[PDB]
């Protein structure tokens, strides 16, 4: 049966570890894909890890990072959560160098973008069958979430960006039913910048927390109903969630220009005026990870926080991170449980290898005892191929 | 339930990318079969990639291409679409050095031809159980589609050739129910030459577009009803569909003798007087691929065209290509969707290796926005074993 | 539903190739078990390949044939027919250095013998659960079929041997329901010798064709009803079915002493006074394979034959061979279809390697066009490990 | 449906071999995890082998045993019984360096403990969904069974220890329904020491046989009803069950201090005043294994016994061992069948390698004929990586 999506988020005091795949450790000898963007999404039966690959395995010559991000070889694929991304346990999903995926309760929806930078096409599959497409409307690198879309009552929702990572781009929200786009709207957001949105349902509404690559070191957000009537803003907290970023001062409800260029895929959970912020430990590099609870960090600008839980050690490698949810139809709970994944990037540019790949850890929000720690990748680099 | 097969082909203005397995890139380290003829066919539940193997893996000594094409080691096998053809994810189908496969809605039908050059036997399996055999009637390399067969109303249909690739041969159309041959007819086609037919259903009828290895650089066709009452011809378009071929001149509704010797497996879709032609970019070798819409190419002789969409770049390796359809019982559409696959041949004879294998890309016909590009194999040759 | 087993064997004029796994060819690089005794058995849903392994893979040091046949490491395992015996696609069945398996229509029965030579225990599993055991009654290498047992109307049947391979041993027939032995009888067979019986159902009765290791170069048989009331004899045909054997003279309805010592696992199909004999092409070594039809070879002693079909070339490697059937509950036929498998042994003692393993080919009996040929192993020995 | 758990243990006169995975032998070439604690547990449909991994494979550099036992990389995973623990056939369960698992009849319950030594958290999953957490209450290495938990009437039960392995610690019994902790009680057991409990159901009650790492060379026990009303004691038999241990003298119903320091995970089955003791053959190291029936060993102090059955030879490697049961809902029997597994440890500290891993053999209790033998690991050490 289709997901209702009408209950609020679960109250969450801590994050319990849910999975760890040890991809790069195992891939040293085993046949494991070189991957990026290991996002998680759940059906009413299971939870899956989606990822992007150049069609190359670790410790092989083809893992040579000479190929561009947006290449003809890049594919979206999925494996069971906690298992390694192997050609022997992965479903092929779509040919894509930018992707999104979500289950409406009946079938899997996957959004795969491929093609040239000046005319990329996003191909929509529902139950493995192509059901719709969209072409680039600004002819400048059509790109999407790199994490799960959000589904409420048989409609799934996503956000796409067309334009520069450098300045003003064009941002669109989409409403999708059974793989077919039934409504879309462009966001009136001058001076804002949206990339790689983490989106989730909450009381029949979707909230996305994204990445400003232009001039924001805090995170932009967009929230909308099913008719795509939206509000936009930035996370006001002085606890800045992007990377790179400055040290924590008083925040802003607009874009924080200080160290605002570049960014990393991220997420955050809104609870009234409060926010659960997932971010790196390092302000300048992709090192460490921590969950921080600010009871007024959504609308307030002060840099005060009450709860902080360690996820990845300051000296260890992290990277991309995204939100994912588990619905009452899967858990049997009365609310929608918030969860998150972290990509643990190893190799270039930070380390002396010829390749780059990411590990995967994930955590679920629970209202019971938890603990801070460090769950890093664990691979000993460089590898045999280097 | 049985596939009805009584609706028209879907109107198609473009081709969206459906799959890419990157199998040769992955097969550098991974345990992937050395394959040829990666044809796709679909059940009402899934789509599968069938292929032929010498029973050898990439980067192994057994992949040494000294063994003849019609060896006793050759086997037909299948794997899920977009995944690598590996011994760990492949389903064994039949012992064959020539094959065809299709799903009637209830069960899989596979046709595997093996045996000596002068007395080959086609073994027919319905649901993996041997249900019939056909013996070579002209004692000269009995051979079939290397592509999916077509099914209508609980009957599946195929074309088989017995005789030389050098001149006049014998061609038979077959009607199959539950894996049993219920009716066959020999085609009365002097001066014609049919090999490796790409066949598809359309309004309760089957259309095959084949390969003239004798004296034709345009593609021969045959079409028939359920009682096997047939018509024959060639594609009249000046846009020549075979390889090798001459440059585009005024076409012919018979065989075009210019560079008509030899060829490559191919396909085309008929829409009234018009034709969707898929072909290589080079006229001499198997390089590049493109889709061309000629509104008057089926029956008209001129070499004008409306639409052209790139698939594989001019300097990139292509090879075999074939058609497959998706029935409304799979898609929920009102028509039968045309799709196609391309084999991307790497190694001998063109490249300095000891082996030869094909990669896989597939596309499906949509009436929404698409884009031309190049989706090539991508493996760095030679390999360790070379 | 449970197999009736009450119809007669299918009339068979020829043998169509059913499978070929190319194990040793693929195992050169891939992770494939070193195997012996690749027998086939079928459930109403599928057909499976069972095999014995020392728990070692090809091209690995552990494949060193220093270990004895009846060791603690030997396990019975099964993989889908035509697929390679890999740790990634094989079900574990039982710890055994001698085995049998059959499906009664409801669940799998497996018989696994392990333990010391002077007190071996056969463990009976039904649906993976241990349901019964038998201990060695003569304390001399308790051993069984090395091929499928036979099931008629919810009772499965097998034959076990306890005693010397050198002279008179003890032979017992068993009746098994839901994995539990409900009746057994000892065979009153002085001067006879039974090892490695190939057994099949036929009109509610079981016929086994076995291997005389003592002093018979023709094959002994035993046939019985469901109450285990049995008849015994030898195949009278001058076309001798064992290996080693003499050249074809006039036969005997008793044991043929000439070249009677040693033997090979084999099979034969009784049709009234006639017999389908499967045997090697070489009289002294395990080379080649052929099917021979003698219209009076069961009860008559003359060495005349009307039909002969080549399976494996005279210069190629063969080995063990067994019978298997497909019931009307699987095929939809009115009779029980006879089929057979051949093990293609490579390595020691015949070849200069450190190991020994077998390939697998199988054939089904059909009443339509067939052909003789040679489908050999195909591996290039010696391997890297040697 | 829920497992009733209200019948008695089956009467058992011997142990028949159930499985052997030969994983270290296969892992020489194959891609097999370096594992510890290969405990077995059964659903009403299948039996599975759970295990812990550092996320490393055999013959890889990552298998370097310098990483601590309670690392962040440690994960609980499962595979079908008798198959190798491979990344290609293993199901991810939880992130854990200490674990327990059981099936209540409806769904799998897994318990995975991870986190820092001073604040470990037990994460409970029902059907793969986090349902509860328990935090370390004594802040000293919270740890559990390393063996299956026991389920009765839709409730599952486990034992957890918090405190030193050096002296007095804290021990708690837990009652779990649908993955939620409904009741727990602390054991009032001064002078006692419980670790790594092997627990099983019997007539609506649970009996655990554990490891005294403090000052006991005989095994401690605890037993309780559904309300967790418990009894405690030690196994009085002079046949000592732990390792290290002294030679068999007069026993004690309290802790036997002689060689009582340290130990190994083990199990035993209670039958009234009698006990089935599984133990190592050596008294100093982890070598050999045997089953012993002492008709008065549970409550009596003498060191006499009736039955003894060999499992692993005196000079062969053994290690951890634990109990698992098969309920009547799986077997169709009238009682609850006792079974057990043995871990076969190869490598450090005993052997000159860089790694440590365990093999797996399992046995089930039958009332029919059995035989003593030796079923050892069998791998030739050292390996290429050593
Ligand atoms: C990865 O790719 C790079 C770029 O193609 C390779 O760099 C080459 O290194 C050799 C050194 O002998 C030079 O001769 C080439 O000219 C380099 N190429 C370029 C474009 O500068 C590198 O060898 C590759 N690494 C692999 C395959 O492991
Ligand atoms: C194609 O054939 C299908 C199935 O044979 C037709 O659907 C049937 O149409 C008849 C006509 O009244 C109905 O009685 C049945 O209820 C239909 N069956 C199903 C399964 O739908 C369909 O009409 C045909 N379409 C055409 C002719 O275009
Ligand atoms: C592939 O097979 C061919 C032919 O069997 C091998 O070529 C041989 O190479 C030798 C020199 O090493 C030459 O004398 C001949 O041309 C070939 N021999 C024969 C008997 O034809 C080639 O070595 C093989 N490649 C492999 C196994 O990697
Ligand atoms: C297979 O096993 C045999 C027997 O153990 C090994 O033979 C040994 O060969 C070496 C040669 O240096 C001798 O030193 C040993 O004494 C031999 N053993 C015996 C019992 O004679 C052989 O090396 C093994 N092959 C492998 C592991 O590949
Ligand atoms: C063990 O418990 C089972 C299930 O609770 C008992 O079986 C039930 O017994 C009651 C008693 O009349 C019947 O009403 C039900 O029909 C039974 N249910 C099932 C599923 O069989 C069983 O009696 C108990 N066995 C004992 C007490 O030894
Ligand atoms: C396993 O890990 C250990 C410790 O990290 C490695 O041992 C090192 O070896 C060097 C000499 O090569 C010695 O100086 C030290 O004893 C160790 N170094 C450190 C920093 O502790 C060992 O090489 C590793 N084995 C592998 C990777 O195979
Ligand atoms: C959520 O939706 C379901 C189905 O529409 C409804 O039954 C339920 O009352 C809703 N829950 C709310 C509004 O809390
Ligand atoms: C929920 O689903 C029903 C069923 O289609 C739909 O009609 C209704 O609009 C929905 N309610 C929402 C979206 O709140
Ligand atoms: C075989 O058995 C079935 C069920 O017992 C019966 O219906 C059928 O008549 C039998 N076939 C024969 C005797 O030919
Ligand atoms: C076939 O099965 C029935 C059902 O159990 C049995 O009663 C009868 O004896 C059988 N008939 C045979 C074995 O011919
Ligand atoms: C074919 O479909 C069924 C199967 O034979 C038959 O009943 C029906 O009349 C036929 N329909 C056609 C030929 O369109
Ligand atoms: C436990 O089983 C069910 C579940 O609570 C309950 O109805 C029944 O009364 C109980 N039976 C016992 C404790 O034996
Ligand atoms: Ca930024
Ligand atoms: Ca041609
Ligand atoms: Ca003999
Ligand atoms: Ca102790």
């Amino acid at each position: 049966v289709k997901l209702a999506g009408n209950s609020s988020l679960c109250p969450v005091s801590g994050w319990a570890i849910y999975s760890k795949d040890n991809s790069i450790r195992i891939g040293s000898k085993g046949d494991v894909f070189v991957i990026r963007e290991p996002f998680i999404s759940c059906s009413p039966l299971e939870c899956r890890t989606f990822f992007l690959t150049q069609g190359a395995l670790l410790n092989d010559k083809h893992s040579n990072g000479t190929i561009k991000d947006r290449s003809p070889y890049r594919t979206l694929m999925s494996c069971p959560i906690g298992e390694v991304p192997s050609p022997y346990n992965s479903r092929f999903e779509s040919v894509a160098w930018s992707a999104s995926a979500c289950h409406d309760g009946i079938n899997w929806l996957t959004i795969g973008i491929s093609g040239p930078d000046n005319g990329a096409v996003a191909v929509l599959k529902y139950n493995g069958i192509i059901t719709d497409t969209i072409k680039s409307w600004r002819n400048n690198r059509l790109r999407t979430q790199e994490s799960e879309c959000a589904c409420v009552n048989g409609s799934c929702f996503t956000v796409m960006t067309d334009g520069p990572s450098d300045g003003q781009a064009s941002y669109k929200i989409f409403r999708i039913e059974k793989g077919k786009i039934v409504k879309s709207v462009e966001m009136n957001a001058p001076n804002y910048h949206y990339e790689e949105c983490s989106c989730y349902p909450d009381s029949s509404e979707i909230t996305c927390v994204c990445r400003d690559n232009w001039h924001g070191s805090n995170r932009p957000w967009v929230s909308f109903n099913q008719n795509l009537e939206y509000q936009i803003g930035y996370i006001c907290s002085g606890i800045f969630g992007d990377n790179p970023r400055p040290n924590d001062k008083t925040g802003s409800c607009g874009p924080v220009s200080s160290n605002g260029a570049n960014g990393v895929k991220g997420f955050s959970f809104k609870y009234g005026n409060g926010v659960w912020i997932g971010r790196t430990k390092s302000i300048s590099s992709r090192n460490g990870f921590e969950m921080i609870w600010d009871p007024n960090g959504w609308t307030g600008t002060d840099n005060d926080f009450s709860i902080k839980q360690d996820i990845v050690g300051i000296n260890e490698w992290s990277g991309y991170s995204g939100s994912f949810v588990q619905h009452p139809e899967l858990t049997g709970l009365d609310c929608i449980r918030p969860c998150f994944w972290v990509e643990l990037i190893r190799g270039r540019p930070k380390e002396n290898t010829i390749w780059t790949s990411g590990s995967s850890i994930s955590f679920c929000g629970v209202n019971s005892d938890t603990v801070g720690w460090s769950w890093p990748d664990g691979a000993e680099l460089p590898f045999t191929i280097d």
